[PDB]
């Protein structure tokens, strides 16, 4: 569980003192010189005689607009970290800003504990200030490079989900989270600011939102900073916090001044917080109203208010560089000159090229350091689950009944087998769920936990298995359940969502998001341990989407993740559930694994169970595996036909077409593919099949017949330098169903057993058994037309068994 | 542009009627009683003499929850437009409530006239029970194939931005937008409350938010209907709303009293938007606090209040089906025949089994009908836009300086063709951007009109281009910009939006939503005539990202749009700009097409112009073609290697590595392709190349070195049966690059010039090439050291002009 990190929930009870907030405006000021230094500088970084245009770096690339802003509350928020001991990391909803985050940690020293070449004098500083958004060097985000990062804010809207997952489960975590007010604009980001009601202030720790009101984004104001302010407070007060605003910067108020006013709001602000954390630890029954903080600066705050007669300060003309280049003019660069003098650098810097003693005296020290706190690295935090015996969740009736046996819905296993991590594991592992996870089957979970619920309660009638706390929690959004898990890992926890499949989409931009950073960190990243993997339930999925139809049928999210499978990253799972006892394999193997994105796709209607654990856990470590047991062929050279498949669907097809091949006397093999990545091109992915392993399942030159749960183009691509990759016919979704029969959902697609027997006699000999297909193909028709009549399936389709279950014995049938 | 319908904006002026309120309670019990017979009945809809289990669904598929609160708004709904002849569009949120549009449209007579076979009549009926989410019937949502839906709401989130969409520039129409509880906790819903800073009340039309506040969503209560009141009410009227609040359906207040209360808050609701339009003629510049609804009943409300033991009406267990089966017992069954009876369906049906007339005589009569609105079915008002003549925009360059001419800025040519689309049709093209309208380059419209804002304004130091009426539209949501074009070309209208190329994956779900009523419409719904296509301008691409990195590189919207291309619907368009005259080729193509999602790929970087617009023409209406002039190979069998490219930076890498491959006397054919379905299965795409044009654009035996833009993985799976296809070696992004410098970006991505000249010699004769293809990898890492040492690329880089470019001309570097 989360370490208790200093003295938490700490009044100061004395004014803040003259000589720490001396200290903030110091940092402030050597902060916004090294952001400055950052985006402009490629060499003489302090303008030692002569500082010239030929100092100036060619391509100025990086964000100045958000960044002294930042650089301010950054200040204020370490000074406070020091006085008070507390646990603190920050969240940078305006990531743009990486300069504010990178000059954190090199004046915090953690920049140069964890990059010795960057040295705290006038050498480590010209590397400091060209590496900066520049080839070779670092990226112009608060990139998870950056010491004291868990959030890189390039794709908005991210800030809150993540500033709340954090505090889950973690009472003495402070997370400053601070908003663009651009970012504001964005959907993930107007929902997050609910997530108040599904926190507990005695078991989770606070989030103070600081709305970034700098009044623009790139080339517009922000509608909350031209609203009325009274509009604004209610906004806020209507959706649970206790709003405060700060206004500063729009006239000539001196910068110590304004510190002191800041100073001191922070304080009250900081009182608010205290009794509430007080007050929880008797009653935490009753939500509070939360503060936050609105805070109204000029954007671009202390660059030139004019250039070339534009304004700059207060602009969204300050958002990207607010001179626009100062190697083309010798006026330009004078304007870069003054500006960077108007800090007063000579004051900051000894003539060694360090920042001062008394620049820093303020600052907090040793792990509650930003840069250097856990949290922030929580994979530091992070421990291996205490799993509970797998072999106690197996489904053993495949093995005293025979492969093929039953009714079984899959997820229901994965229920069980969850609910006792989350017992074995209390405080340590969530799951999310968008108002699915009984929906999903996860629900066995309530046996040992509640869902989270921190808005109002009324009725034992309706309010069933929700407490206060509790280890789920739904919202009715992918992207805040999405959001929170990420950063309930980040912060060195375990956990698994789930979603409708087609859904899944929802969140597409935050998987590739979070497969970035997670492709960054085992690429380049060595200090940032691993933290544990995002896995995903994928379920309710195309195949059987009964209430529902066609705007619900969707399983591209495999698609998706098939675009971060690069490099020899393995960030990336992709895995189909054949039955539970698969899914058993699966869900060990991930809740195992760290560094990972895994889509564990799997059925929850009623289906059969393919394979014992023993044999599934066998094939999921190469991925795929032939299935002796139900093949027909002898060996490789005997088979007239492959019958592939991957989902539990598919696979469910492909064994009742085995069935109808078998006696029509043909001779196959079965395959079942369990991890899509095992297809993988060989010399891509050092973890795929060989070619020669590849071939030997697939066969050297037979005919491949491939019954794929997602869309064909996915495993068409994959194979494309396997051998016999042309002999495959690749049978998948193709965007038909609707509100139907599970035959019809099958049969629009192409994919349902008889038209795979069909395909298969086609494959084989077409002219031989042309009355054999015909004859099919009218069965098809009159299957269909049964479900039409009647409003359910066919007797032959619904009542068939798998030829290898026992239909002799006593709880077969 | 929008026809101005009936006599809008009219307040009432006296109480409504006794008779019309009798109407409404017929209405809605009329409606009630026709939506439970959709969901639970197969025969037998007015339950004669023998009424039995055998007249049940044996599948139960369907939601009641939301309906009966849906179809008691839409009652009173139907009695507002007959008295007020007010032009109205529905937005049904819980779009799971499809018994309650399908129950609508039967009652207002479009369905019969849209499904002559479904008739008012007791077989008419029983036909209508029976195909409700059903097998060969209609589905379980407010389909496209229901009269009046312009909005299925499968995927909740959607009902604001599209609400909002459909009245701009349409200032005859009201838009009811309903909001279910639970929808209202996703991202997208959230930031849709906003969308009243970005319209004005007398150039747009009015929308009235009406919050479905019954309380629960699948299993779950809902966070707006359980924080206090008084919250709810700060939250609507700090996002600029007056809100009011109906509560009924608690206690036991009969019906026609809960009738009568809300028709006299309607009236009222209704008074004060009346006021807000007549004060609009007059003053338009301050904007309204818009009235929305807060409207608090059970979910479930009129089913039985406990059954089994357990509490259904006011309950989430009434989401999906109170009364789990109906065909398992007696004692079910005779709980859905009481319910049923509870109606009083004798009162409503005449002997024929025609709803009586005196159930529907306040309805209103003809196109005021919900079903019947031409805003209901858009195509009917679209016209074909007045495009100005293309060659007017036309890179001129080209045909005087040869092709490779030039650096212009690719997408500045679609801003200046797209400001004289909007210059000729003021009032039908709206330009929406994610604050990125300037970014990627399309401002020059701001010649001919302004970006729309009805926030507050400061000063004109910082609110240029802004007007409270203009057709552009910005807020920093891409669920935003996307929604609202999506429902304003469900109206009728025509436009364009842009993104960053990686954040177009925030919208993914929304392009899969609207490609999937796409697909239904071209497939079976003859009578929703074509709209205009939703145009997408995809820029500030994955090659070109400069000032920020890896978040920002990600083009698998290519991947996405894939899983869209099937059974010939042609409903995607996926294109590439190799140059600006072929993004006016593009452009023209996408403006005159329907029915479409086209996603543009296009630079907004300094390239080179390759096509003369006549050349860009021609290659596009294949979508592929060879390039004669820069081929050295003077037919197919003399070609050593095709070099082919998608996208305009491969274009211009190959194009270099062309140069190069003639220097060293290597005899080649250049292919480019523009339209990436061109290359599609000739068997599934009836548009794509045959065989024998593609062998013979591609050859049909030498090897072929093709960049492509996106994800390499997207092409094989693509070409998977073409021939050739085994020759093929494709490249494209792979998931590398960082802030960096442009050359940087395709080595790292083995895509950039010197790569693709190795490749090229790889490929036709290592052996021989040896020496050649060593000093090309030695000049990569040259290249990059460059970088690093000099912060800008190499000039071999840098200064290359293509040889087919005029350079002792004056004018031509
Ligand atoms: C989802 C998403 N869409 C678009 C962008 C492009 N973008 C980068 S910065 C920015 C403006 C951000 O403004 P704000 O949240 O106000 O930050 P600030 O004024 O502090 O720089 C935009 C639109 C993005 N980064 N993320
Ligand atoms: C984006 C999205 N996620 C999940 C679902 C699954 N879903 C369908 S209905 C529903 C509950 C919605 O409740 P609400 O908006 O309160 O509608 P109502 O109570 O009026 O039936 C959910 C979660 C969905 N349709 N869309
Ligand atoms: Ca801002
Ligand atoms: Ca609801």
């Amino acid at each position: 569980t989360s370490p208790v990190i200093g003295t938490p929930w700490k009044k100061l009870n004395a004014p803040v003192s003259e000589e720490a907030l001396e200290g903030v405006d110091k940092y402030w000021r050597v902060a916004n010189y090294l952001s400055i230094g950052q985006i402009y500088l490629r060499s003489n970084p302090l303008m030692k005689e002569p500082f010239t245009r030929e100092d100036v770096k060619h391509r100025l690339v990086g964000h100045w607009g958000t960044t002294p802003g930042l650089n301010f509350l950054i200040g204020h928020i370490n000074r406070f970290i020091a006085d008070h001991g507390q646990n603190t990391v920050i969240i940078m909803g305006p990531g743009h800003g990486g300069p504010a985050g990178t000059s954190q940690s090199y004046l915090d020293g953690t920049y140069t504990e964890t990059f010795p070449k960057i040295t705290k004098d006038e050498a480590g500083l010209q590397k400091f200030f060209r590496q900066f958004s520049y080839p070779g060097g670092i990226p112009s985000h608060f990139a998870p490079e950056t010491p004291g990062s868990i959030h890189e804010g390039g794709e908005l809207g991210y800030a809150l989900s993540h500033a709340y997952g954090a505090i889950m489960d973690n009472p003495s975590l402070f997370v400053p989270a601070i908003v663009g007010d651009g970012e504001a604009e964005t959907g993930p980001l107007a929902t997050g600011w609910q997530s108040n009601k599904l926190v507990n202030p005695r078991t989770d720790g606070i989030v103070l939102p600081i709305l970034h009101l700098n009044g623009y984004k790139i080339a517009n104001p922000t509608i909350l900073s031209r609203i009325s302010d009274e509009e604004l407070h209610e906004f806020f007060h209507g959706m649970g916090y206790e709003p405060y605003e700060f206004v500063a910067g729009f006239d000539d108020e001196d910068h110590m001044s304004i510190h002191r006013r800041f100073a001191e709001l922070w304080e009250t602000i900081w009182d608010e917080i205290c009794d509430i954390k007080a007050t929880a630890q008797t009653d935490n029954v009753h939500r509070p109203f939360y503060p936050m903080l609105i805070f109204r600066t000029p954007k671009g705050w202390t660059c030139p208010k004019y250039i070339d007669g534009k304004k700059t300060e207060g602009s969204w003309r300050s958002h990207q560089v607010p001179l626009a280049s100062a190697r083309d003019t010798e006026a330009h660069f004078e304007v870069l000159k003054n500006w960077l003098e108007s800090y007063k650098p000579e004051e900051l810097f000894d003539a060694n090229g360090a920042v001062k003693d008394d620049v820093l005296a303020f600052m907090p020290k040793g792990e509650l350091r930003i840069g250097a706190n856990p949290n922030a690295n929580g994979g530091v935090i992070r421990n291996d689950l205490k799993l509970p015996n797998l072999e106690d969740y197996e489904v053993k009736e495949v093995a005293e009944y025979g492969h093929g046996w039953g009714q079984l819905e899959a997820t229901r296993t994965l229920g069980a087998y969850t609910r006792d991590i989350i017992k074995n594991n209390p405080r340590d592992f969530r799951i999310f769920g968008p108002d699915e996870t009984a929906s999903n089957r996860l629900q066995a979970s309530y046996e040992v936990t509640n869902k989270q619920w921190d808005a109002g309660y009324i009725s034992d009638e309706v309010d069933e298995h929700m407490h206060v706390s509790g280890q789920v929690v739904e919202q009715l959004s992918e992207h805040q359940m999405e959001g929170f898990l990420e950063a309930y890992l980040l912060t060195g926890r375990h956990g698994i969502w789930s979603s409708y499949e087609s859904f899944v989409h929802v969140i597409d931009s935050m998987l590739n998001q979070h497969a970035k950073w997670l492709e960054a960190t085992v690429r380049e990243i060595p200090w940032r341990k691993p933290i544990a993997s995002m896995n995903l339930l994928v379920s309710s999925h195309v195949w059987r989407q009964d209430h529902n139809g066609f705007s619900h049928q969707d399983p591209g999210v495999t698609s998706v993740l098939l675009n971060k499978c690069f490099h020899n990253d393995h960030v990336i799972g992709i895995y189909f559930a054949t039955d539970a006892n698969m899914l058993l394999a699966i869900a060990e193997k991930c809740y195992k694994s760290t560094n990972k994105i895994n889509a564990i796709i799997a059925g929850k209607q009623p289906a059969a169970t393919w394979l014992t654990l023993d044999e599934a856990r066998a094939e999921l470590e190469k991925g795929a595996a032939a299935w002796d047991w139900a093949s027909t062929a002898k060996n490789n050279d005997e088979a007239e036909v492959v019958l592939a498949a991957a989902g539990d669907v598919p696979t469910q097809e492909i064994m009742a077409a085995s069935d109808k091949l078998k006696e029509l006397g043909v001779k196959f093999k079965v395959v079942n593919v369990a991890d899509l990545l095992s297809l993988q091109s060989a010399k891509e992915n050092d973890e795929a099949l060989t070619d020669e392993e590849f071939a030997d399942i697939f066969t050297a030159d037979k005919p491949v017949l491939f019954a794929y749960h997602s869309y064909a183009h996915d495993v068409r691509g994959l194979i494309y330098d396997r051998p016999n990759h042309d002999n495959f016919n690749v049978h998948g979704y193709e965007e038909e169903g609707s509100t139907t029969t599970p035959y019809d959902m099958v049969r629009v697609n192409r994919i349902d057993r008889y038209e795979l027997t069909a395909e298969a006699l086609r494959m084989i000999d077409a002219d031989k058994y042309a009355d054999k297909i015909d004859e099919l193909e009218k069965f098809r028709d009159e299957a269909f037309q049964f479900a039409v009549d009647n409003g359910y399936d066919h007797p032959d389709y619904t009542d068939w068994v798998y030829s290898g279950v026992n239909t002799d014995k006593k709880g077969a049938v």
